[PDB]
């Protein structure tokens, strides 16, 4: 593990059951004993900040963060099948783990997963995406209401017509423009 003579800026760490990135940190040399750390620690999780102390002698558990370029294939039911884009090897996510990306995913998009000695912590999704329009009002400052083929339902311009492209931001779900 790492001594508390040893930490740098951006180590990834496992305490306190939960996965940390160091943000920052102090070495702390009390008087003239035992030098210690206290340290500002990002969960890898949540992004939640919390201080951590480590004292001497204490020996900190690394943590190995895997990063994965990969490509979804195609849904089976209830499993989304992803393939590893170096090795293709195959993971199965559930629609109850991938809740709010499924507004965004299509077959063929490329995606980056995070996992953690065997648990998958992030899915990492395209900034935009193009989705086609199954179903909104006819066309005759002002919006309506439009759902697309992942069946998720946004507010639109009224040019909009059933069938059009729209790209769409997934960090807040808008939309940008016609494709």
């Amino acid at each position: 593990m790492i001594s508390v003579n040893d930490f740098k800026t951006g180590l990834t760490i496992s305490v306190d059951n939960a996965i940390w990135k160091v943000i920052d940190f102090q070495h702390v040399k009390p008087g003239k004993g035992s030098a210690f750390v206290r340290s500002k620690l990002r969960n890898l999780r949540t992004g939640a900040i919390q201080e951590k102390t480590f004292r001497a002698g204490e020996k900190v558990e690394p943590a190995m963060i895997e990063n994965r370029r990969m490509q979804y294939l195609y849904a089976d039911g209830d499993n989304h099948v992803f393939m590893d884009n170096e090795s293709f090897e195959q993971t199965e996510l559930s629609s109850d783990y991938l809740k709010e990306e499924l507004n965004y995913l299509k077959e063929g998009m490329e995606v980056q997963i995070q996992t953690y000695e065997g648990e998958t912590i992030g899915v990492e999704l395209p900034k935009t995406v193009e989705l086609t329009v199954t179903e909104t009002e006819p066309g005759i400052g002002a919006t309506k209401s439009a759902t697309v083929e992942t069946g998720y339902t946004l507010n639109v311009p009224l040019f909009v017509n059933e069938g059009d492209v729209l790209i769409i931001n997934t960090g807040d779900g808008s939309y940008i423009s016609r494709g």
